[PDB]
Formats: C-alpha cells, sequence, structure tokens
C-alpha cells in the first residue's frame, strides 16, 4: 500500500506520451512505405501490418526511441510439425501446395525455410532503404531487421506467418480466461488466426507460436464487466499495474545495466505474469483504483514466486516454461528476486531514479 507514490509514478509516465506519439508517427510513415514495397514482391503478396504490441495496447510507457513492428503474411493450408517436445516451436509445411505458389521458392525439401524467407525480407527492405540518411538499416547481430529512423529511433521488425486454421493442440489448456472474460469470449478468440514468428530453438528453420493479437484484444477489453473503464464508477487499475510492472523491470535493467544478470528478462515476462494475475483475480472489484497498492503488490508477489520456483508458463501454451533452466539460469533469477525484494521493502527507490 504505497499507492500515493505509485500514482505519482504513473503521473510522471504520462509526460512521455507526446514524445512516444510523435515517434510512433515517424515509424508509421516509414513502415507504410516498406509495406507498399513488400507488396510489389511476388513472395510477399499477402503481407500486411499487424497493429499489436505495447503501443497499440496503450501500455507503452517509455523509450520513445525504441519500437517493435510486426508484419504478417497470410499462408494458407499450413501443416505443422512440433519440433521435439518444445510445445511452442514448429516446422512449417504445406497441405498439397507444392507449385504455382510464390512461397515455394523458400522451401528446403518439404519444409519452409525461415532463413531463406528472412534473407529475402531483409534484402527487399535493404534495397528499398538503399534507394532512399533519415532511414538506415543496422547490420546483422542475428526480430528480422532493425532500422534507425532519423538517426534516433530504433525499430525492430518481425515477420510473422498467419494461419487461419484452428490453434495447435499445445494451446488446448491455455488462455484460461473462462472465469474472467467468459467461456463465450474464449471460444470467439480461439476462432481467430494464430501467428508464427521465425525463432531458433534448442535448432534452425523452426517457428514459434505468437498471439500478440489476442493479447491486444484482451488488454483493450479487459474487464469482467463489459463497461470496465468506460465510466468513472468502473475505473480499474489493471493497466496501471501492468505499466508499473514494466517500468519496474525497465528501471532495474537500467540500474544493473553493466551486469549481465538482467539481460534475459523482458517485458514479455512481465506481461505474461500479469495475465496470470488477471486469471487469479477475475473480478473487477479485485482491481479497484483505490486498491492500486494492494493490486501492484499482488503482481510483484506473483512475479517473485515465478522467479523463486523457476516457473512462468506462457499464457497460451501452459507446458512452455519461460523461466526454464534452459532459457535463464538460477543465478539470474536469484539476482532479480533479491533486487525486487529490496525494492519492495523500501518503497521502490528505482521509481525515482
Ligand atoms: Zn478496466
Amino acid at each position: 500500500m504505497g499507492a500515493s507514490k505509485l500514482r505519482a509514478v504513473l503521473e510522471k509516465l504520462k509526460l512521455s506520451r507526446d514524445d512516444i506519439s510523435t515517434a510512433a508517427g515517424m515509424v508509421k510513415g516509414v513502415v507504410d512505405h516498406l509495406l507498399l514495397r513488400l507488396k510489389c514482391d511476388s513472395a510477399f503478396r499477402g503481407v500486411g501490418l499487424l497493429n499489436t504490441g505495447s503501443y497499440y495496447e496503450h501500455v507503452k510507457i517509455s523509450a520513445p526511441n525504441e519500437f517493435d513492428v510486426m508484419f504478417k503474411l497470410e499462408v494458407p493450408r499450413i501443416q505443422l510439425e512440433e519440433y521435439s517436445n518444445t510445445r511452442a516451436y514448429y516446422f512449417v509445411k504445406f497441405k498439397r501446395n507444392p507449385k504455382e505458389n510464390p512461397l515455394s521458392q523458400f522451401l528446403e525439401g518439404e519444409i519452409l525455410s525461415a532463413s531463406k524467407m528472412l534473407s529475402k525480407f531483409r534484402k527487399i527492405i535493404k534495397e528499398e532503404i538503399n534507394d532512399i540518411t533519415d532511414v538506415i538499416m543496422k547490420r546483422k547481430r542475428g526480430p528480422a531487421v532493425t532500422l534507425l529512423i532519423s538517426e534516433k529511433i530504433s525499430v525492430d521488425i518481425t515477420l510473422a506467418l498467419e494461419s487461419k486454421s484452428s490453434w495447435p493442440a499445445s494451446t488446448q489448456e491455455g488462455l484460461r480466461i473462462q472465469n474472467w472474460l467468459s467461456a463465450k469470449v474464449r471460444k470467439q478468440l480461439r476462432l481467430k488466426p494464430f501467428y508464427l514468428v521465425p525463432k531458433h530453438a534448442k535448432q534452425e528453420e523452426t517457428w514459434r507460436l505468437s498471439f500478440s493479437h489476442i493479447e491486444k484484444e484482451i488488454l483493450n477489453n479487459h474487464g469482467k464487466s463489459k463497461t470496465c473503464c468506460e465510466n468513472k464508477e468502473e475505473k480499474c487499475c489493471r493497466k496501471d499495474c501492468l505499466k508499473l510492472m514494466k517500468y519496474l523491470l525497465e528501471q532495474l535493467k537500467e540500474r544493473f545495466k553493466d551486469k549481465k544478470h538482467l539481460d534475459k528478462f523482458s517485458s514479455y515476462h512481465v506481461k505474461t505474469a500479469f495475465f496470470h494475475v488477471c486469471t487469479q483475480n477475475p473480478q473487477d472489484s479485485q482491481w479497484d483504483r483505490k486498491d492500486l497498492g494492494l493490486c501492484f503488490d499482488n503482481c510483484v508477489t506473483y512475479f517473485l514466486q515465478c522467479l523463486r520456483t523457476e516457473k512462468l508458463e506462457n499464457y497460451f501454451i501452459p507446458e512452455f516454461n519461460l523461466f526454464s533452466s534452459n532459457l535463464i539460469d538460477k543465478r539470474s533469477k536469484e539476482f532479480l528476486t533479491k533486487q525486487i525484494e529490496y525494492e519492495r521493502n523500501n518503497e521502490f527507490p528505482v521509481f525515482d531514479e
């Protein structure tokens, strides 16, 4: 219950709205030009922009000079094959689509090559950018490409495949929103497409499931009550809490920047944990504005338990553990645990620094 202070922090974050908005505009102008270029290419005919991520969830609170952008590509009749026993990684094949389809230039045997596709994606964007100081492309550190706009704004660009078929079985027990949002809503959401982003596992040519569009839909229609946050009597602190969790993690990564201890943690971990706290606390009355202090403390406490037990399930794919030993070592989780505990015990000093 340090609610008075948390409000002041939120109020401070609002002062960044204009810079972030101005920056978003420049990114948009550039990313629109790029989309027009991509659409001229045979391989990327059904390419489109996916308006997802923190900016579109109204939850981007820092870093006017950093954006993530996702392009989507409609890929009909996809066949998936699970990579090993990872529940989130897959190989991509096609259902009787061998020829007359421009995407087949990207095949290696029967599987679609992420590496070939990304290389052509990058090459197209580079060509376009080379045809036009105010926009450059950073060289490879491996998020397909990264741009620098006006020598100032860094934009990470991700290509995603869109599949309109039903979600893979590993999502069967995920998205536990039945008692928060409804069974009805869960049914409707699961009829929507899923996405696949290029992502190495273990190793190569695998793709990882992505649901950034569902995450956006939940965040922008987030109450048990259909009118949550539409009137003064129903202002909940759910987004405030998510904002504070993200800022906490950003501020900590900034503080221990010289250490490598915090490099593996990202806002996705915070966002994932936050959705789990929404599931555990399904009623809007558990997110009363006046209880901002208790609610933020639930979020922090939840996040600490994930660290201590080394378990943070992907919200969509329950068997995919974001905090497994294979992704993040015990020492890093133990370091973050200690810092969060210190921070909580001292009314969050990093919120002023
Ligand atoms: Zn609300």
